[PDB]
Parts: C-alpha cells; structure tokens; sequence
C-alpha cells in the first residue's frame, strides 16, 4: 500500500515550519534541502496542546508514483556508511532526543521514527526535532524523490495530525534550492 500524504491539522491545528548551507527550505517547492547527515530542524506547530503521551513519527515515502509503493531505505553502502541506536537501513535518523524509538511496519516494512510529543521550549512557539537523513537522493533513492510524512498520533497510533515536504539530500543544498526555485520561474 501507500502511505497518505494528505494534509490534515485536525483538532489540534497541527503543521509543520522550517528554518555553506546544511539545511534549506523553499516555501514555494514546499521542498527541504539537506547535507548528508546534517542536523535539519523542523518545527511542530499546533493551536493547542496535544495530551501527554501524544507520539511524532516521520517516515519517507517516494513522490514518484511509479515507485510510491517501494520501501525508502538506504543504499547498501550507506548502510555502512551510526550512533548504535537507528538500524543501518533506516533513512531518517534522530538527532539529540533520547527517546526515539525506530520501527519497521510488519506488513509493509516500511521504516519510521517516533519521538514522543514536547511542548514547545522558551523562546519559542513551536517544538523542534532535529532530523538527520543518512543517504543521497542520488545513491536505494538514486535520483528519485521522497516525501517525509510527519504525524501526530496518540499512544494506540491513531491519527491525530499529518504534514509532508519534498526532500532532496544533496551535496550542495543551497546551490540545488537555488537551481529548481528558478527553474519554477
Ligand atoms: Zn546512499
């Protein structure tokens, strides 16, 4: 199957904001551009506060529909490239939160990773979970695109908010955002 990629705030009016160049995000692509391994903050905005126990999970899928319903996983030479924690073939990896839990769907082995749910910190509005993505677009991906799902879900998995974004991992995010922003135009 695949995965939804509709967006849906729900009750909690859930979406999600962004902030050489390691991470880059285009409004107008709703497209983020990352380094290999870099630290990607993405913010967690809500109207109202979603209740204790209330889980985030970020997966990627492909935006192809020719290949929507393959598994997004690493190449095998990214597999070996690790802090002991994300599974080798896992895409997406957390960065500074020590609670992330990394699954594997038992029907559909797809991959994702769960944090659970903060409120946002001082001097904020919103909560940040800093993303690393651990393999290229042009490795596995091989040139081509993947959407990262984010959802908030309550402690049985049901959906409570769903946000996505195109990403490219790339070698030099700031030139490739530049590039397709002004092939857009
Ligand atoms: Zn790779």
């Amino acid at each position: 199957s695949v995965p939804s990629q509709k967006t849906y705030q729900g009750s909690y009016g859930f979406r999600l904001g962004f902030l050489s160049v390691t991470c880059t995000y285009s409004p107008a692509l709703n497209k983020l551009f990352c380094q290999l391994a870099k630290t990607c903050p993405v913010q967690l905005w809500v109207d109202s506060t979603p209740p204790p126990g209330t889980r985030v999970r970020a997966m990627a899928i492909y935006k192809q529909s020719q290949r929507m319903t393959e598994v997004v996983r690493r190449c095998p030479h990214h597999e070996r490239c690790s802090d002991g924690l994300a599974p080798p073939q896992h895409l997406i990896r957390v960065e500074g939160n020590l609670r992330a839990e990394y699954l594997d769907d038992r029907n559909t082995f797809r991959h994702s990773v769960v944090v659970p749910y903060e409120p946002p910190e001082v001097g904020s509005d919103c909560t940040t979970i800093h993303y690393n993505y651990m393999c290229y677009s042009s490795c596995g991906m091989n040139r081509s695109p993947i959407l990262t799902i984010i959802t908030l879900e309550d402690s049985s998995g049901n959906l409570l908010g769903r946000d996505s974004f195109e990403v490219r991992v790339c070698a030099c995010p700031g030139r490739d955002r530049r590039t397709e922003e002004e092939n857009l135009r």
